[PDB]
């Protein structure tokens, strides 16, 4: 079932996430979340969804692509269900990227990531992985692990001026 | 008439606006925008609108108030035409304030500018003004001003935690 997503001001957004334990992940509650969130990003053609965005301070992120409509020259994204997520950035360098965010609908602001990073998180199964990731995944993952953080987009701008509506930053 | 109004993103609302002349004030076309200015900001229940925010970059601003429902508790701010405003804060004193901007829509942050200002300006008879100015009209004006430098109030945000949607932010 879709849930309502919650946008910049709730001050839920703000907060930080408890991570999950491994008894959880095997409860019904659990998997109801889960297929939920992937309901509601489904539906709000996202790229990704963080627990605190449905109102739920758990280190629960989800992603998964397929022809985004919202992000036009995007590499699809494979579903994932990434638990307890710890990014570790590898590199200075970074690859400007006009983000969004379903907590922040209408518009887009120019963020600039590390484009290599070294993510540690466990899935749905409980399995542990410690892996490297570039690209726009990379920055998918540091967007989605930011609100376990409490941290939104707009608050890592690279300048205010590059930040603006949809409809209008596509018209200029 | 109403005129529509640019909303963020729109690079025009970052340009540096012109100052208008003498003679200007007098042709009949600078008469039709101070009126669609006018006609325009009190359609969008405003409490100030600067011409860039309609297309046009001029060092115009009109302000004006009563009973304004986009900021509940504040005082009525008398119409006045401000032509080629120029603003020195007084002091190091601030009065926070959630701002709000009619090119910035569905949105309030929090911002904390001087609250003791002095501003030269010429109205639209050509008279000269030098006054001191304080309290809530000094923060609509110094707003409107910044429109005239192609600043936004998102640029002078105290904290983008402070920063949200209306709807949201009410109920929170
Ligand atoms: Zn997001
Ligand atoms: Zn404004």
């Amino acid at each position: 079932s879709v849930r309502k997503i919650l946008r910049m001001g709730d001050p839920i957004l703000r907060k930080i996430s408890e991570p999950v334990t491994e008894d959880e992940i095997q409860t019904k509650e659990f998997k109801k979340l889960i297929r939920d969130m992937f309901d509601t990003m489904r539906h709000a053609e996202g790229v990704g969804l963080a627990a605190p965005q449905i109102g739920i301070l758990k280190q629960i992120v989800v992603v998964g692509s397929e022809d985004n409509e919202r992000y036009p020259g995007t590499p699809d994204v494979p579903e994932r269900i990434i638990l307890n997520p710890v990014i570790t950035p590898l590199t200075k360098d970074t690859s400007g990227f006009w983000e969004g965010c379903l907590s922040v609908p209408g518009m887009r602001g120019y963020v600039e990531r590390p484009n290599q990073i070294r993510m540690q998180w466990m899935d749905e199964k409980g399995n542990q992985f410690d892996e490297t990731i570039d690209g726009y995944k990379a920055i998918v993952y540091q967007h989605e692990c930011d609100h376990l953080q409490g941290i939104l987009y707009v608050d890592r701008l690279k300048d205010t001026k590059l930040f603006g509506f949809n409809e209008t930053l596509d018209s200029s």
